[PDB]
């Protein structure tokens, strides 16, 4: 649904005369608390590495 | 209906409370191949001319 203040991100087919799946709409703001890790961590008592 | 990457020509009617009729969605990318000629040629065997 449209969120306020929010990006738009447009998924498309092509099925073989394309057609719109959806449309997802992206609300956020900045800073660290949040992050998009690709995956889960595991017998991780420190997330943070390097 | 929407296409992907494409721009929008709006068409509106004020029929005497305007409405809009249509959205057309215009998907293009440039080149040589495709040409919008104002017609039809006819008894032509090279379309350029000069
Ligand atoms: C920032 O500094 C902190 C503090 O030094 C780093 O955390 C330390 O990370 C090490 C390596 O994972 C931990 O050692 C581990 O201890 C556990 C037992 O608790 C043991 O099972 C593991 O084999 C390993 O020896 C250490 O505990 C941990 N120290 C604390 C108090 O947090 C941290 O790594 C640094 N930041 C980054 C980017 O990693
Ligand atoms: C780019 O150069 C080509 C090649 O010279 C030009 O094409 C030529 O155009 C002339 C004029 O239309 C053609 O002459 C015509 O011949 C037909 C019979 O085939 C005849 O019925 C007409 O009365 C006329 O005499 C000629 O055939 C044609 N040559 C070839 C091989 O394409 C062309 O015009 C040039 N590009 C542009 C911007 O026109």
């Amino acid at each position: 649904s449209l969120l306020a203040s929010a990006c738009t991100i447009d998924l498309f087919g092509y099925p073989e005369s394309g057609v719109k799946f959806t449309s997802l709409y992206f609300q956020f703001t900045k800073g660290e608390l949040i992050t998009g890790t690709p995956k889960p961590f595991e017998g991780v008592t420190d997330v943070s590495f390097m």
